[PDB]
């Protein structure tokens, strides 16, 4: 299915282009259920901690966002005691062009820059807004408590094929070439583009779909 | 210049996969003046002959067609005694996405299938339509008179024909970052210099830039 192909694609890109700190992959034979790992961002009060997350891909991913939750306790205004995450990318601001990699980076950014005006734990948002120093101390204490313990020419042809693909491939499936363009200047393949009403890159509504030949 | 880059690119591509029926290249150091040779196709009464042509590239090639003419006399309804060729590919159906190789192949095709539609030599066209056997005899006689003087990893080079689908068809150098409503596209530099699509020829209604 489109969802399963896209999940395999993201897995291969994560393996050939690993993130330095984060990590994510299938737990067993179920490609639609992943485990992820995030290291506490170095300039944050979570530095030194390792946080696990569960990911669940819907059957019609990536047109629908994945379900992401923490399983490691963490002291944060936008993450509750069940590990739910309040992150726009995961609900309203989901785009079919985003990947698990980007989602993990956005979670690390959320850990660095909380949104206390949309809390999941009001008392933590209140501390963050009133006493940043105390918020940092407590977030560190919680981190310590729960989150610790003949070839040159082939390599030139491949680099050329790869940098042409990066600029011309559909951003939703990463599989076919963009043969359908919207008036906003962005495009997809026909297959992914017929399943959307707004552009996956700038989110403007699709006024018109012009097919390429 | 754009014309000179495109001429060198076409010359290199004529080197990596030369056309079997034709041959063409600079006469000396003049890149804008070539000599060409086409062999009389076995499909026509010109079979056995070798015909010479001159090629003239305008300074703003390929947005204007090259001027191609025979220097070898030939008996044909669409080629007159000055060596001029009546072939829409050279004027009305010219596209800047076309190359000298396509043109020479179209000229060999014209030698195979003359057009008595609006010919350049009415009397020869009349003979062609009236006494094809006599047309063939005279064409053969004129031919006789004037015209007889690794791969295991190269899958990638094959895969790289993806360039054909993504590169500008005018310059063959940049990528297609501008789209017309007909569905075809060019780079912005080539596209802004055209009023018709280089692939399907519909008038360019609108140019949409890609990102
Ligand atoms: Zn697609
Ligand atoms: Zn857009
Ligand atoms: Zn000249
Ligand atoms: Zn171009
Ligand atoms: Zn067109």
């Amino acid at each position: 299915s489109m969802a399963l192909k896209r999940i395999h694609k993201e897995l291969n890109d994560l393996a050939r282009d690993p993130p330095a700190q984060c990590s994510a992959g299938p737990v067993g034979d179920d490609m639609f259920h992943w485990q992820a790992t995030i290291m506490g961002p170095n300039d944050s009060p979570y530095q030194g901690g390792v946080f696990f997350l569960t990911i669940h891909f819907p059957t019609d991913y990536p047109f629908k966002p994945p379900k992401v939750a923490f399983t490691t306790r963490i002291y944060h205004p936008n993450i509750n005691s069940n590990g739910s995450i309040c992150l726009d990318i995961l609900r309203s601001q989901w785009s079919p062009a985003l990947t698990i990699s980007k989602v993990l980076l956005s979670i690390c950014s959320l850990l660095c820059d909380p949104n206390p005006d949309d809390p999941l734990v009001p008392e933590i948002a209140r501390i963050y807004k009133t006493d940043r120093e105390k918020y940092n101390r407590i977030a560190r204490e919680w981190t310590q408590k729960y989150a610790m313990g003949v070839n040159a020419d082939v390599q030139k042809l491949q680099q050329q094929l790869q940098d042409i693909k990066e600029q011309t491939m559909c951003p939703v499936c990463l599989d076919r070439l963009k043969n359908m363009i919207f008036l906003c200047g962005h495009g997809t393949c026909q297959l992914c583009g017929d399943r959307m009403s707004e552009c996956p890159i700038c989110r403007k509504a699709i006024e018109r779909r012009i097919l390429l030949y």
